[PDB]
């Protein structure tokens, strides 16, 4: 078979480019298509941003409160916009920012970790901090979603944050301490039933990190664990630029793409 064609078909079949990263593992070959290809990050970036803030502080740092105004409500916040008058504390930013992918709690964490353009200078640094060289992150929410097709703002590629994703939940770039904050924020991940977790049985762990945007962009980073523990990470990533900015992200592209990983980790 051909694994590589039946992702092209979905492209077809969809009207979208898709990538796709499963790095290698000691039991299992890596799945690459369009891997080195840049796909906007769209909240997907949410992950190692809550990373980047667990970094840099000690765990104390989750009970600071952040205060903030309605006027800091500049993109789509489930959880920030019901929180003016009490504020939130960084742990409870880092739970909506994944969870419910909330942009202000992102554009304050992105605010945390300081510095010139709004912290998204410090949040390139920490993605070169683990190897990755080719992200870039350059825009808060929700600009970042936005970016023309080609423009290298805002993009990464599925192996660059696949094997940041890696590093995070399954390696050693956080704490053992640090590392399972993430990954319990991503297990218990709203946004995602439709994605990843729609192409794993339910016997397989899954936890994620979504993320949608224009030109019918719709991401999956995900964790998963096998029935027998075994963990992998998937990263999948598609737009429908070919549409227009309003083209239709379409969830069950990646769930299709994800049930064409499964078959093959199975």
């Amino acid at each position: 078979g051909d694994l590589a064609d039946r992702f092209a078909e979905l492209e077809r079949r969809y009207d979208a480019r898709l990538g796709v990263y499963v790095p290698a593992t000691g039991t299992t070959a890596a799945i690459e298509y369009r891997a080195d290809e840049r796909f906007a990050f769209c909240s997907t970036f949410k992950a190692p941003l809550v990373a980047a803030v667990l970094h840099q502080n000690p765990l104390t740092h989750l009970d600071k409160l952040i205060t903030y105004t309605s006027d800091d409500i500049r993109s789509i916040s489930p959880v920030a916009q019901q929180h003016v008058q009490t504020g939130m504390t960084i742990g409870q930013l880092c739970d909506a920012a994944i969870r419910y992918s909330d942009g202000t709690a992102a554009n304050l964490l992105l605010a945390d970790l300081g510095g010139p353009g709004g912290g998204t200078a410090a949040f390139t640094g920490y993605l070169r901090s683990l190897g990755d060289t080719v992200s870039r992150l350059d825009a808060e929410e929700p600009e970042l979603n936005r970016d023309p097709p080609g423009d290298e703002r805002d993009t990464t590629t599925p192996h660059a944050i696949a094997l940041v994703l890696q590093q995070l939940v399954l390696g050693n770039a956080l704490p053992p301490d640090k590392r399972a904050l993430l990954t319990d924020w991503m297990a218990r991940n709203t946004t995602g039933a439709k994605r990843i977790r729609a192409g794993f049985g339910a016997d397989w762990k899954v936890i994620d990190k979504t993320g949608t945007g224009d030109y019918g962009r719709a991401n999956d980073i995900a964790v998963v664990w096998s029935p027998t523990g075994v963990p992998y990470v998937v990263a999948v990533m598609s737009d429908r630029a070919g549409g227009g900015y309003d083209a239709e992200p379409r969830e069950a592209l990646l769930a299709e793409a994800a049930t064409c990983v499964a078959g093959v980790l199975a």
